[PDB]
């Protein structure tokens, strides 16, 4: 899974991978070849009392270390750019895949989750950073080094060998609870960082009712587990730091004292032995650095495995079922039959709903406070399928129709507007692009939003703060009109799109309405009856169930529930 | 500033200090005895072939370094504690100030960076992190090892110094770009951030408009400036740690050099070269393994001063003047005394409002959208000072009043309804930690909000998940109406809550408002305009100006602008 993805990353980039692994057999070969220094210096050039040998030998293994480090620094840079580009690649595909998730995922998870599931990928970027992946290739070259020690002593051999079983152990058994443990951190993390987003958005209700010790009061609880987590997770490396270095320099006494009896023996003689213990550097401390950063590595495993949770869920347009290449616009009749639709496992919402909006006409959706009307009106935009029944439009089902065509055809002004930080040009061209300012300016004209923002400086180039508050509640719910406008939608809906506009725009609007093109299927949901007198069809909505339906002449005429609305409203 | 704040933090765990001292004492001491050992192998043992000398003297090495694993473990216990107990103060006190920030902070800055922040705060914990203090314990300690240097000899004692020179210049002279590269990738990481939080939060319209691309781009852009500073980062690391290789691995080879030297000559024993050599180990180790983590303190330090920049920030009761002791009932007459303010020097939203209510009466405050009602209200509530005028309260200036007692006799309910995670009941007893269940029910009933509470599976026990998205706009604003009830205030402000109500909801409502102690001063900011043929008083809100103002029937016989809007709303 994630071993392929990282694969894949790896096959465009070969040339440095090569150069790589060729310049990490130069650093190695000249490591060994300078770690000889000590025996050259204790077996002939101290012994047989020799300096200019001394100065020239000393010269030229300095020489070898310099070569050594430039090599060294060489496979660095090629490193650090080859994980720069591997974090660029995994990153920007976790950020395009969560794009692209169904509704229903945003629903059931929190923004703060979904937050600190992006923002752990920093510990992956420490992982494949350069001095880091360093480290796993001195331990492949760690095979030279073990040959050579068995060639120089077959004996002493049979020693850095049980080290490193040793430390293979340690790592195994230290890896089962590590791992658990950073999992269980991590959501504590996650958890933590949800309800601090949520206290950050809920500040002016926190400071109204003067909730700010009991608000702090409660995080206490989140920061005492994580540090709980932590602390037990801390254990877990003291103990796996000593049980490692009880190994190390335990290893490197034993080494000494059998070397030592070696010598006694006469087998070797000291300057071998010397060369044996240094050359240990490049056999033994490459292992030794690597499992000192197992903290580190499995931390990058467990951040991974939460954003391969993410990956794993089916994007919105793989559930849709193969779509229906003859259908094109979306003009025709918008028919529901049958619908039931439940948010979960909860109540149903919509109970048997069956509607039937003529072609090219203006129809009504009334109602009290969560009737169900803006889950129409989703059900209708396909954010949610229905749990049983289908909406046809122009008699072929919402399902057999690309999901692109459906959301470029069909324009939402929610009951709420959302503002992106950027120029009011951007924001009304969102989505589209690439088009005429005479068209923006046409629509903006048509929504009357014109003439505010002319007043306001830099024209259609002003900067706007996410959810720009320097807009007035009515200015941006026209901005919405403007931008469902802009795109030419061939199904129009309006969510108390007229709620907090004078009577003038509304006017204007109306006007604008009843003129876009002809032809086009126009769906308003309010609650003020008042302005909906005036339509083809009107249809109310009884806790997720039409009772009646017609215009308001004979609404009005037969007594029911819309008449008893009517009266009281006015 | 920063460091204070560490140093006040340790003044009452002095035992714990004192013990990690003296153990780390000992475990210096256990530890240089390594060198004597290779001393003793290659000066006695050796030369004249001691066997049963050879495995005692290494027994009883090995048994010292136990003892020095023993120590080491035991100092690591005690340093990891003392680590979470201080990261866990520090992070408390920025959670508990940024909870008491004015309300102006959060409308410059996004959510995003304040995130940021608070979980950039985590490279303190991965700086201190237990065993990171062990290396600097032994760092400030190297100095014990290196005293008898100089007693055991001279010239390489001096060589070494050298290396620390070095070590010294190179920390310095990488140490200050390091910093600001660090403080780049840090506001680059808070700006993708809070670009991905403003993404999320806004799915809805991204999916309907069809603005995945775009989005995608953006975020691309931003996450290419990120890894062009981490690259810039990666790039100066790698640069420091091959200097740093250079001077330690040419100390290394001239340490060698000057003591075979120094043999030849006849100085000292090649034995007691190589325990200099190995000696080594506690006086350039312990720094240079402390020189190696200059990429963990360094973005610690930046992480410190991003969180002290707002830590520095004064609070909001810290900006209020004396606050009068005398005040305990916020019941008189409410008069706004030429009042100006202004979002942050944008433009004038009010200019010169004189508004005076009376004493327990019910006054209405009617005009377009973006007249400023809810800045009136705010104002009222000292989220915001006006920067020209004053606001009265019984005589008594506002700004002259304690602030905890402004919010607790004040209530504020909002347009948009904010629900916390958790239960009904403690949203319905927000602020208040515990009243009684009498109350609770009390108010649930006045508000009309008891008979759904009962509907529901768990009456006042259901779990109200993010904002309510289980619960109907009604339903939110009937619960936050109640919790505004349960306060029990002297002035309650009611900003449009009755907007998404139907009739007999509303008329419970009305009919409870009267209910009241007729001492409650009731202001309603309605957009409806029907709401309020039955009130005392109605101001009329124009462009930040109080143009028309008096009571229904005459401000209808005024025939003026609010006469036009009830003649075309109606
Ligand atoms: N994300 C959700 N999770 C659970 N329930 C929901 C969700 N969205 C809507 N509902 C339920 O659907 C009903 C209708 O809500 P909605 O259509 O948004 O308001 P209205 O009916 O006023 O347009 C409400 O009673 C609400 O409880
Ligand atoms: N946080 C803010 N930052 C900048 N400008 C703001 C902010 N809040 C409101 N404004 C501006 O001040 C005016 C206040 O209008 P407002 O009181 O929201 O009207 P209403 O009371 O009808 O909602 C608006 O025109 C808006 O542009
Ligand atoms: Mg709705
Ligand atoms: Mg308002």
């Amino acid at each position: 899974n994630m071993m392929v993805k990282f694969a894949g990353f790896l096959k465009p980039l070969k040339k440095t991978v090569l150069a790589i692994f060729l310049a990490s057999l130069l650093y190695t070969a000249l490591g060994i070849a300078g770690s000889f220094y000590i025996k050259f210096l204790f077996d002939d050039l101290i012994k047989f009392e020799k300096l200019n040998d001394l100065h020239i030998i000393s010269a030229g293994f300095a020489v070898i270390f310099l070569l050594q480090i430039f090599l060294n620094y060489y496979r660095s840079i090629l490193v650090t750019k080859l994980g720069m580009s591997i974090d660029k690649s995994i990153m920007m595909e976790y950020y395009s895949h969560v794009l692209k998730l169904p509704m229903n995922f945003f629903n059931s998870r929190k923004v703060g989750e979904i937050i600190s599931r992006f923002m752990d990928a920093s510990k992956i970027r420490q992982a494949i950073s350069g001095a880091t992946l360093t480290i796993m290739i001195d331990t492949i070259m760690a095979v030279i080094g073990g040959i050579l020690l068995y060639i120089q002593n077959s004996s002493l051999f049979f020693i850095s060998f049980i080290i490193i079983l040793l430390y293979g152990i340690i790592v195994t058994v230290f890896n089962k609870p590590i791992q658990n443990a950073n999992r269980q951190i991590m959501e504590d993390n996650a958890k933590l960082t949800s309800a601090l987003v949520e206290s950050v958005k809920g500040i002016e209700t926190i400071k109204s009712f003067g909730a700010e010790e009991q608000t702090e009061k409660s995080t206490r609880d989140k920061i005492e587990t994580v540090m709980k987590s932590s602390f037990k997770e801390g254990m877990l490396y003291i103990n796996l730091s000593s049980l490692t270095g009880i190994v190390a320099g335990l290893g490197g006494i034993v080494i000494l004292w059998a070397g030592a009896y070696n010598v006694i023996k006469g087998n070797m003689s000291g300057g071998q032995l010397l060369a044996f213990n240094a050359l240990l550097a490049y056999f033994l401390t490459p292992v030794k650095n690597l499992i000192d950063l197992q903290p580190l590595i499995q931390t990058a495993v467990v951040a991974s495995n939460r954003l391969g949770e993410i990956l794993e869920l089916a994007t919105e347009k793989e559930l849709r079922e193969d779509s229906d290449d003859f259908v094109i616009s979306l003009k025709g009749d918008i028919e529901f039959r049958n619908v039931d639709f439940r948010y979960g496992l909860r109540k149903p919402v919509l109970k048997n709903i069956n509607l039937t909006i003529p072609k090219g006409k203006t129809v009504a959706i009334v109602g009290e406070s969560g009737s169900g009307k803006t889950t129409l009106a989703k059900l209708l935009m396909n954010f949610y399928s229905p749990e049983k029944g289908d909406i046809l439009i122009n008699g072929h089902s919402i399902k057999n129709i690309s999901l692109e065509l459906i959301r470029k055809k069909i324009a939402f002004v929610s009951q709420d507007v959302f503002i992106f930080s950027g120029t009011v040009k951007e924001n009304l061209a969102l989505g589209n692009e690439n088009v005429d300012m005479d068209e923006i300016i046409k629509a903006a004209k048509m929504a009357n939003a014109h003439d505010f923002i002319e007043k306001l400086p830099l024209k259609y180039d002003t900067f706007l703060n996410e959810s720009g508050a320097n807009l007035s509640e009515g200015q941006k719910q026209r901005l919405a009109i403007a931008r469902a406008l802009l795109k030419k939608p061939d199904i129009l809906i309006l969510d108390e799109a007229t709620s907090n506009l004078d009577s003038i725009t509304e006017n204007h609007i109306k006007d604008a309405i009843y003129g876009l093109e002809d032809d086009v299927t126009v769906i308003i949901i309010a609650h003020r009856l008042s302005t909906i007198v005036n339509l083809d069809k009107i249809y109310l909505l009884k806790d997720g169930e039409i009772v009646e339906s017609g215009s308001h002449t004979e609404l009005i005429a037969l007594k029911g529930a819309y008449f008893k609305m009517w009266k009281q409203t006015e």
